[PDB]
C-alpha cells in the first residue's frame, strides 16, 4: 500500500485503491515511463470476467450486493454471451460505466464533476447521417448558449466481425491546417493531417488561420462521409485583453466547446470506439498549451513585440510575461462571453478536494502527476507538491489507432 | 526491446539503450508509477567495484589492458584484506563527475565534466573538517564568479563511525519558533536551528540569520562552528522597476552547496561529500521565496502590486511570481553573482540530452524535476519524453544523523 505525501502540508495517506490495478502500465523497477504520452503502444472467455467484474462494482455503488437482481443480473449476461458471444449493456449499466470511466483517468483534472455527466445513449444508430444528427443533438445540448455542460454519447458497440464506427476527427471542433509554399502552415499545426485527409475526401478548403474543419464520419464497411458543421452550432468567443487595446487586432479566436471524438470507451469488456465527450475547458489550454507551444499557434513573440518588450535576452522573461497576458485574454474573453471556463488554480484547488473525497469513497485515487500540474504556475498549484499514484482502472478510455 | 523516447515540439525520435544497464531498482511497477515521489557483503561490494572499475579504464581509453586487469586484481586482494578498498586520486575525479553526470533530477548537468573535486580523505578532525568546508567555499564562491566544486571527505570504513555533515546546506538562513506558532526565517530550517541552539549556538531574531555548522567527526557529538561573514557572499533582492521591493528587506545567498548527501563510488561510501554548483533564479523566486511553507511572501508581493487577490481569475498569483523571479535575475546580475533562467538552463540541458544520447545512448532523466516550477511549457524539456533510472555512481539521500 503506497504511502503518498503532501509536502505543503505534512498530511499522509495510503492508497489502498491501487492494490486493485489492472492493466498493466508501462513502468519497471528498472526504469520508470510515465513521462511518455502513450503508454508502449496501441477465445472470448475473457469478456466474462470482465463483464462479471463491471457488474459486481455496478451493485456495491447502490447497496444491491447480496441477494436480489444482483444474482440475477449475473446470469442474465452469462447466458447472452454464451448464445451470442457479446452482450448488451442496461442503459443505468452504461450509464455507470461512462461516470466511473470518467472517475478513472489519471490526467483528467476535471474529474470533482465526475458525477454530474449527461450520457445519450446511440447504441440504436446505424448510418452515418445518423451519428452526424447523434452528434449536432450532444453540441447543442454541451454547448447550451455558453452554459456548458458535460455529456457523452455512445454509439453502438464494437461487435466480432462487420466494422466500427468512427469520428476521424480528434475532436469534433477543430481549425484547419494548410500548409504553405513554404511547407509552414497557415493555421493549426496539429490539424494539417486531418485537413489533408478532408480535402482529399472533397472538402473545399477556405481562409485561413481559424477554419472549422468538416467532420469525417465513417460508418460501418463504407468509407468516411463529409459533414458540415453549421456556424450556429460552433460558439467561438474572439478574443480581446482587459486592458491591451491591441490584442483583439491580432484577431485571434478559441472555440467554446472541448470534445474529443478519437478515444474508445471501455466498459464491462466492451469497446464503444465512437463515443465523443466533451467539457468545458481550462483557461491555460488554450492560452498556454494552443497559442503558445512552438509547434501550435506559437503566438508567444508577436504578443511580446506588442507588449514592447524585451525579446534579445531571455533573462527578461519576456516569454512568462507573454504568456501570462494570454491566459488573461482567454479568461476575459469567454468571461465577456458568457461561457464556462476554469483558470487553472481554481481547477487544481478543486482537484484537491477531490482527491480527499476519493480517500474516503475509495481509498485513493488515480492521478498523473504530470498533466495534473498546470503548464505554467506549477507550483503556486497545490497540486504541485501532492504525490500522486498513477495506475489503470476499468472502466476506463483508452487511446486508440486510428483508421488509416 | 528499449524504450522509445519522443520530443514532441519537434518530431525527434530516440532509443534509451542506456536505461537497460539501470544497476538499481526504484519504485515503480506495472501496476503502479511512484515517479512523483520525492523519496523513492565483500562478493557485493566487489561487484560494484568491478563495474566502476571496469567505467574508469573505458573512459581514458584503455579497457581490457594489463593496467585495467592489475588494479581489478589489486582490489579484489584488497578487499580480501581489509573488507574495503581505497580509491587512486583519478578514479576518485572520475566518480564524482559521473556521479554529477548520473544525477536524474539535475538540470545542470551539461557542465558535469567541469568539476573541482578536492580531496579530504585524509581529514582527521572536526576542526579541520571546518578548514577544508571554508576553503571550498572560498574557492568556489569566487567573489561571485561561481565555480562547480566539491569536498570528499573520508570514506565509509568498518571500526569507525562517519564524518557528517548536519547541515543540509553549507549556507541556510535561521527558523524560529514563534509565540503565534510562526516562524522567523525560513520554516523549512526549523529542526537545525533547535539542534544548533542546544548545542550552545545563541541565535539571532532575523529572518535571513546564517546557521552555524554542526560538523560531526568519527564517534564525536557534533561540535559547532560559525562561519565567517565575510566567507558567505549574500545578494539583496531589488527589483528594477518596483522600488518598493527594496523595501522588503529580502536576500538570498550566492552559494547553493548541499552538504548532506551520500556520494557513492564503486560500492565505497563517502557520507561527507558537500558540492556546490550556482543557482538557477527560480529555486530562488518561485520555490524559496514563494513556498506557502517556506517564506510565503507572494501575496504581499501581489498587493503592493495593486493587483486583484480576491479572484484567482485575475491570475495575480502568476503575475506577482513573474516578477519575484525577475527580481532574483536582476539582483544577482546587479551583484555579479552567477545565475542562469530557467530557459537558458532547460535549453543547455537539451544540448545535454543530445550529448549524452551520442555518447552514451540515453540519459536518466526525472522530468518533473527537470521542468521548471513556473513556465513549465514555455520551456523545451516540458515537450521531451524522459526514461528516469538510478546508474552508479551517485549521489544518494541518507536519514539525518539524529
Ligand atoms: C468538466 C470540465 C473538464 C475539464 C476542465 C477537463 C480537463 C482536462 C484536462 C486539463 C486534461 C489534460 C489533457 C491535456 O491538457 O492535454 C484532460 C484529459 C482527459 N479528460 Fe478531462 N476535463 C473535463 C471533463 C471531462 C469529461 C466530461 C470527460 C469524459 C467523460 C473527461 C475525460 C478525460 C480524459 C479521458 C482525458 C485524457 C485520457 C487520460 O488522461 O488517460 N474530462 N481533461
Ligand atoms: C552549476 C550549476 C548547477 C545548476 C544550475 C543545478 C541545478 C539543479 C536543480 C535546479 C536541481 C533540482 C533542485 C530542486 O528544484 O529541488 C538539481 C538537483 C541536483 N543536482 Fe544540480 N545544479 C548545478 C550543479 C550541480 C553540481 C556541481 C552537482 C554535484 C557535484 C549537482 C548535483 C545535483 C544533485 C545530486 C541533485 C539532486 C538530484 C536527484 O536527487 O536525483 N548539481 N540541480
Ligand atoms: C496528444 C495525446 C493526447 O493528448 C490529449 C488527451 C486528452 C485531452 C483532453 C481530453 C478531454 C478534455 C476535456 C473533456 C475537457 C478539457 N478541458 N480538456 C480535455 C483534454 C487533450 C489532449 C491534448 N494533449
Ligand atoms: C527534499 C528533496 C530533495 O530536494 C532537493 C534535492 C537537491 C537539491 C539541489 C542540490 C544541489 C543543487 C546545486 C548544486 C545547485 C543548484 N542550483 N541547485 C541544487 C539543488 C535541492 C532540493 C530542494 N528540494
Ligand atoms: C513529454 C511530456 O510527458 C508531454 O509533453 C506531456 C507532459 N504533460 C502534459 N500535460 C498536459 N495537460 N497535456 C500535455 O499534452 C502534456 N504533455
Ligand atoms: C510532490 C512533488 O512531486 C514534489 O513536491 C516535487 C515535484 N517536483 C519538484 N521539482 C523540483 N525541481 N524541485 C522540487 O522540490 C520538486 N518537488
Ligand atoms: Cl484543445
Ligand atoms: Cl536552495
Ligand atoms: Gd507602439
Ligand atoms: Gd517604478
Ligand atoms: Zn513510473
Amino acid at each position: 500500500f503506497p504511502r503518498v505525501k503532501n509536502w505543503e502540508v505534512g498530511s499522509i495517506t495510503y492508497d489502498t485503491l491501487s492494490a486493485q490495478a489492472q492493466q498493466d502500465g508501462p513502468c519497471t523497477p528498472r526504469r520508470c515511463l510515465g513521462s511518455l504520452v502513450f503508454p508502449r503502444k496501441l477465445a472470448p472467455e475473457q469478456l466474462l470476467s470482465q463483464a462479471r467484474d463491471f457488474i459486481n462494482q455496478y451493485y456495491s455503488s447502490i447497496k444491491r450486493s447480496g441477494s436480489q437482481a444482483h444474482e440475477q443480473r449475473l446470469q442474465e449476461v452469462e447466458a447472452e454471451v454464451a448464445a451470442t458471444g457479446t452482450y448488451q449493456l442496461r442503459e443505468s449499466e452504461l450509464v455507470f460505466g461512462a461516470k466511473q470511466a470518467w472517475r478513472n483517468a489519471p490526467r483528467c483534472v476535471g474529474r470533482i464533476q465526475w458525477g454530474k455527466l449527461q450520457v445519450f445513449d446511440a447504441r440504436d444508430c446505424r448510418s452515418a447521417q445518423e451519428m452526424f444528427t447523434y452528434i449536432c443533438n450532444h453540441i447543442k445540448y454541451a454547448t447550451n448558449r455558453g452554459n456548458l455542460r458535460s455529456a457523452i454519447t455512445v454509439f453502438p458497440q464494437r461487435c466480432p466481425g462487420r466494422g466500427d464506427f468512427r469520428i476521424w476527427n480528434s475532436q469534433l471542433v477543430r481549425y484547419a491546417g494548410y500548409r504553405q509554399q513554404d511547407g509552414s502552415v497557415r493555421g493549426d499545426p496539429a490539424n494539417v493531417e486531418i485537413t489533408e485527409l478532408c480535402i482529399q475526401h472533397g472538402w473545399t478548403p477556405g481562409n485561413g488561420r481559424f477554419d472549422v474543419l468538416p467532420l469525417l464520419l465513417q460508418a460501418p464497411d463504407e468509407p468516411p462521409e463529409l459533414f458540415l458543421l453549421p456556424p450556429e452550432l460552433v460558439l467561438e468567443v474572439p478574443l480581446e485583453h482587459p486592458t491591451l487595446e491591441w490584442f483583439a487586432a491580432l484577431g485571434l479566436r478559441w472555440y467554446a466547446l472541448p470534445a474529443v471524438s478519437n478515444m474508445l470507451l471501455e466498459i464491462g469488456g466492451l469497446e464503444f470506439p465512437a463515443a465523443p465527450f466533451s467539457g468545458w475547458y481550462m483557461s491555460t489550454e488554450i492560452g498556454t498549451r494552443n497559442l503558445c507551444d512552438p509547434h501550435r499557434y506559437n503566438i508567444l513573440e508577436d504578443v511580446a513585440v506588442c507588449m514592447d518588450l524585451d525579446t534579445r535576452t531571455t533573462s527578461s522573461l519576456w516569454k512568462d510575461k507573454a504568456a501570462v497576458e494570454i491566459n488573461v485574454a482567454v479568461l476575459h474573453s469567454y468571461q465577456l462571453a458568457k461561457v464556462t471556463i476554469v483558470d487553472h488554480h481554481a481547477a487544481t484547488a478543486s482537484f484537491m478536494k477531490h482527491l480527499e473525497n476519493e480517500q474516503k469513497a475509495r481509498g485513493g485515487c488515480p492521478a498523473d502527476w504530470a498533466w495534473i500540474v498546470p503548464p505554467i504556475s506549477g507550483s503556486l498549484t497545490p497540486v504541485f507538491h501532492q504525490e500522486m499514484v498513477n495506475y489503470f482502472l476499468s472502466p476506463a478510455f483508452r487511446y486508440q489507432p486510428d483508421p488509416w
